[PDB]
């Protein structure tokens, strides 16, 4: 029967690919590997010359990949995301100079721009009547897969006391295996913009001069540009700030995997506890992004103020609570933006909100972090994001009056 083969051989493989594509045990230990003794990079080379290329090339590969995710029907970009991940972990094993690691982040931002590849691959593959179940099984296999990689990465370092190079060699045994699984993925019969079934890009602009008159799209798409640009400027640099607090050899005590597993677990509890409040807390929505942004302002300042190496555990939990605070709003942000919009347009306004959050992320990184513009250290940059989230909290809270 073609019903059992469409679930046991397709959906049980679709959740298995989304599990195994997220298995990267050395994902949370990239910057401890670079700052470690094996690669010997200083904290000024990774903060001012390597990680700014992660925010530059992500501007340069966002709109090419998003236009080529739909032209190729999502399967070569799901192959490109897996194959560029192999190219990252080859440069983390065969790269010495700082010019090699600037190519490591350029290949890493390809895998950052292709996060919407697999999320929109399930929309084009499965039937529209049975999409809410398969995407429910797909977001419970990626989120399980991105939680297991932070636990398997942590357990194979703390419990199984091996070096970081043994860990990232294990991470090639789960990334070449994610290229093999991405070869055997079914190309969907339809796309979203280019390979349709048959106005396009004329009906949408008619449905955008009037949909932008809505106040929630005038607010949450203005939160996605600015609050979700300073959020990625923390997550890129918080692994350097943890290494500035407690620079440690004897590598079984780094605990970056447990602060990425707990921030996924709090990024799912506070996301599941956000589906209950996306309807009720829609009246004073600008007050909700005024308290959480101020909660994100007090946690970015807590990261920039801890100094003793024995107080790093109140610095991991300042990031687990930070990553869970942003993950409380994106279920509400992806609902209040995609409420009245069509699926051929809400996934377009998420290609503008992400692109405008990447111009802002490129503006701040060239101004506050890159060695050509200012070149600040990772602690004097995190005090420039505590002001940035607090300025964003005397705008939404000040805007709550008007």
């Amino acid at each position: 029967d073609p019903e059992l083969r469409s679930w046991r051989h397709l959906v049980c493989y679709l959740c298995f690919y989304g599990f195994m594509a997220q298995i990267r045990p050395g994902e949370s230990f990239i910057t401890p590997y670079l700052l470690g003794p094996d690669k010997n990079f200083t904290r000024e080379q990774v903060t001012n010359e390597i990680t700014p290329v992660l925010s530059y090339s992500y501007l340069a590969v966002l709109v090419p990949v998003f236009l080529l995710t739909d032209y190729l029907r999502y399967t070569p970009v799901l192959l490109l995301q897996g194959l560029s991940f192999v190219s990252v972990w080859l440069l983390l094993l065969l790269g010495h100079s700082v010019a090699h690691m600037q190519l490591m982040e350029l290949f890493y931002s390809v895998t950052m721009a292709a996060r919407i590849a697999y999320s929109s691959y399930i929309f084009s593959l499965v039937r529209p009547a049975r999409y809410q179940r398969v995407a429910g099984y797909s977001r419970a296999a990626v989120l399980l897969g991105v939680f297991t990689s932070s636990v398997l990465g942590q357990l194979l370092v703390t419990v199984g006391r091996v070096s970081f190079s043994t860990l990232n060699y294990i991470s090639l045994a789960f990334l070449t295996f994610s290229v093999v699984l991405a070869l055997f993925l079914k190309r969907p019969k339809r796309s979203l913009f280019f390979n349709r079934d048959d106005s396009v890009l004329a009906r949408m602009l008619r449905e955008l001069g009037d949909s932008l008159r809505r106040p929630q799209l005038r607010l949450w798409s203005l939160w996605w540009v600015f609050n979700s640009a300073g959020y990625y400027l923390v997550v890129y640099y918080v692994h350097i700030l943890w290494n500035e607090v407690d620079p440690t050899t004897n590598s079984a005590r780094v605990y970056n995997g447990a602060a990425d597993a707990a921030s996924t677990l709090l990024g799912a509890i506070t996301s599941f506890a956000a589906g209950f409040v996306k309807i009720r807390w829609a009246r004073w929505s600008k007050l909700l992004i005024a308290g959480v942004t101020a909660t994100q302002a007090g946690l970015v300042f807590l990261l920039a103020h801890t100094r003793h190496p024995s107080s790093i555990w109140l610095c991991y939990a300042a990031f687990v609570l930070f990553r869970g605070s942003y993950q409380f709003l994106v279920p509400i942000a992806t609902f209040q933006i995609a409420s009245s919009l069509s699926k051929e347009l809400c996934a377009l306004v998420f290609g503008v909100n992400t692109f405008f959050a990447t111009i802002v992320k490129t503006i701040i990184t060239f101004i506050v972090s890159d060695v050509r513009g200012l070149g600040l250290p990772v602690r004097k940059q995190f005090q420039l994001y505590s002001v940035y989230f607090l300025i964003l909290s005397i705008i939404y809270f000040l805007g709550a009056m008007l």
